[PDB]
DNA sequence: CCAGATCGTGCGACACACCGGGCCAATTGGCCGATGCCGTCCCGCGAACCCCTCTACCGTGTTGAGCAGCAGCGGCCT
């Protein structure tokens, strides 16, 4: 419960975290097995679920990524220094 | 040289100048009054949406350089 509830920086409530892991744990049992990608018609007559519910499945769970990342060979510069403000 | 262009002059027409009359066309544009469809709201139920709770074979360990301060030790001094 703790690691559902103090996990992410954008909050997920426990249910959606306990679907976002079933389906990915189908997901990796399905590459194993068959050897290729799951197409995501395969996961969602799989996990009982139309296709934009297992899209939309997949995109709630990313991890945000840092305004500090280094993309400057020599060190200067940072990801969030080319942000324009809109 | 002398005859038409130009202009003087004259008569008329006359396109309006007046400033005043006496009615009218077109053309109203308001909503008058009457009729009708849409916005708002107040439920009504139901799908989902998020939170909390509990399961008892048992199970017991994660580079170089420069400058400055502190700990250990050799050795007086009492």
């Amino acid at each position: 419960r703790a690691m559902a509830d103090q996990a992410r920086t954008i909050r997920i409530p426990v249910h959606m975290v306990e679907v976002i892991n079933k389906l990915a744990r189908v997901q990796r049992q399905m590459l194993q097995d068959l050897g290729r990608e799951p197409t995501p018609e395969e996961l969602a007559k799989e996990l009982d679920m139309t296709p934009e519910k297992v899209i939309e499945v997949q995109k709630y769970g990313r991890e945000p990524i840092s305004l500090h990342t280094p993309l400057g060979e020599d060190g200067d510069s940072e990801f969030g220094d080319l942000i324009e403000d809109s």
